[PDB]
């Protein structure tokens, strides 16, 4: 299950940086540095709409990199703090399941490959939707609820 | 399945050549020439594009000649060292099975046809990438990742 790679970032609960695929990937909106030294030296690219920062992954190191597809059925999928709901195109927790510093955390489906990254929510008790970044195979697309938060 | 026919240059540990089809293949960047002198005297097309050579296989042992596919679905593959696999649009295996000197071996796939051909690689433990040769409808192409070095 916990077969995963990821890192924070300048000694907080600062949400967390992903290796997917081929590429290093962090929400633009936490804060510091990445702690880990092999990482933190990487040139990252950024966007204020997708709220999304990336850099390629270093070849030596490239076994710790996920798997990935853009493929979403309606179902349920894997993170952090266990299951979350995904029907109506609202990736969802059943209330109150995160908070604050909950950011950058990958989302996996049952086969363990990565569909999205979170960055925030909105509550509205059993309905809680999350903000989230996802990619439609060519290009990533950015979802959010509206009366969300960031994490 | 060791049905499989191949020959090595200058008699030495020197990379390997195949026999696919009805034409003979080897890489470009080896030393020497072919062992068998029945394939040595051939005349032999090149491109650097590929970093590969070719030549027509003579009719009397056409016949001895492997079988070859196009398809490349993720799973598990057979080669003579073992343990190769395609994941994520990628050829891989443990980094233990591949080195210089082992460079020209074919890759089969389940059923005992050839689907690609090993040049090099780049490192490490779990899963080191693999520079290679491969055919995408009717047409070769060469594959490589990032940092590879040919073997």
């Amino acid at each position: 299950n916990d077969c995963i790679f990821e890192v924070k970032h300048e000694g907080k609960v600062t949400g967390y940086a992903c290796l997917v695929g081929d590429k290093v990937m962090k929400p633009a909106h936490v804060k510091g540095t990445i702690d880990n030294a092999d990482l933190a030296k990487l040139a990252f690219k950024r966007s204020s709409k997708y709220d999304l920062e990336c850099a390629q992954i270093p070849v030596h190191m490239k076994s710790d990199a996920s798997k990935f597809t853009h493929e979403k059925p309606e179902g349920y999928y894997n993170w952090h703090h266990g299951a979350v709901q995904y029907s109506g195109g609202r990736f969802t927790i059943p209330t109150g399941a995160g908070k604050p510093g909950d950011s950058g955390r990958p989302i996996f489906d049952n086969k363990g490959r990565v569909v999205a990254i979170v960055l925030g929510g909105a509550n509205e008790g059993a309905r809680t939707a999350l903000s989230v970044v996802t990619w439609n195979k060519d290009i990533v697309t950015k979802i959010t609820p509206e009366g969300a938060e960031e994490w």
